[PDB]
């Protein structure tokens, strides 16, 4: 990218990416910025055909709740993707490791993440791996849904299909992602979404995994919520952690029900 890089500084390194790690860019004549995630395809035989598609469901995406893509180039090997600079940073950073942050800036948060999935899941796609290291800040605080590395398709217009690829980072994977061969997307997302609540309000993972195995995970099936992180989470907010991490997909809360949540519409 050597024009590019002549009349843009790449400053630092943002972060990572599901497929590439993602660089701060500033023109040095105008001063915008904007973030260039860079994307090595020799890394795997499937990355191609992987970030035409994270690519393509870049293109379907507008909204105020989601990383806009300015688009993108190829150069060798190397696929450039740009994307808004969300100079606010990550979510992770607003968390207090043990603490979260206070309950109306974690409810505020909540609502503008049930904003942006519910545009997700209304044009079909599902996001697949949301946590507070892919949901970013604007200068505003408003947040951003970030990386479609794993985004999918559930729904051909008006046609839902099931999904059965074990993707995600798994303190935020639900349960049926271990237990079923195939299950519907919207409720994984919801599940995930209650992880970043849970992390936002007591500033901890509940547990490694939500396995039959996972002690921290029976704990919580078993209504423990005398341990932490539980025991840092006022009531009502757990009272719709208590509806949203739900083993039972099917029995899960919907984000239209989340809505209606005591909790959701607290005045703090
Ligand atoms: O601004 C962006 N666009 N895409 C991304 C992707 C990541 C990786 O999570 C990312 C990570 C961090 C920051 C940031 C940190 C401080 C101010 N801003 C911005 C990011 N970022």
């Amino acid at each position: 990218a050597v024009p590019f890089v002549e009349d843009w500084d790449l400053v630092q390194t943002l972060g990572e990416g599901a497929y590439g790690e993602v660089q701060l860019a500033v023109n040095r004549v105008t001063e915008e910025a904007v973030a260039v995630k860079i994307v090595d395809m020799k890394r795997a035989v499937d990355c191609p055909e992987n970030i035409k598609k994270e690519i393509c469901i870049n293109k379907m995406l507008n909204h105020e709740n989601v990383v806009k893509f300015y688009g993108h180039r190829r150069e060798g090997n190397i696929q450039y993707l740009f994307l808004e600079y969300c100079s606010g940073g990550e979510l992770f950073d607003r968390i207090e490791p043990d603490i979260g942050m206070p309950e109306p800036d974690a409810q505020r948060f909540f609502h503008q993440l049930m904003a942006g999935v519910v545009y997700l899941h209304g044009i079909g796609i599902t996001h697949r791996d949301i946590k507070p290291e892919n949901l970013l800040l604007d200068e505003r605080d408003n947040l951003k849904i970030s990386d479609f590395g794993l985004a999918t398709v559930f729904r051909y217009n008006n046609r839902e299909r099931l999904l059965n690829k074990m993707c995600g980072t798994l303190p935020y994977v639900a349960p049926e992602l271990l237990k079923r061969r195939e299950f519907h997307a919207e409720p994984v997302d919801v599940w995930s979404c209650g992880i970043v609540l849970t992390a936002m309000l007591a500033g901890e993972l509940p547990w490694d995994q939500p396995s039959d195995s996972c002690q921290e995970y029976s704990d919580w099936k078993e209504k423990k919520t005398y341990l932490n992180p539980w025991k840092k989470i006022d009531s009502a907010p757990l009272a719709l952690l208590h509806k949203i991490l739900v083993e039972n997909p099917s029995a899960r809360i919907t984000i239209p029900d989340i809505k209606k949540d005591r909790w959701y519409n607290k005045p703090l």
